[PDB]
């Protein structure tokens, strides 16, 4: 039970507080 910070990718995760699971075309980074 974890989710990723700023910059760290995610597959099927989602971002801490603060953050979004953004994903633009083949990529996956976590945006504000």
């Amino acid at each position: 039970g974890y989710c990723a910070e700023k910059g760290i990718k995610c597959h099927n995760i989602h971002c801490c507080s603060g953050l979004t699971c953004k994903c633009k075309g083949s990529s996956c980074v976590c945006r504000k």
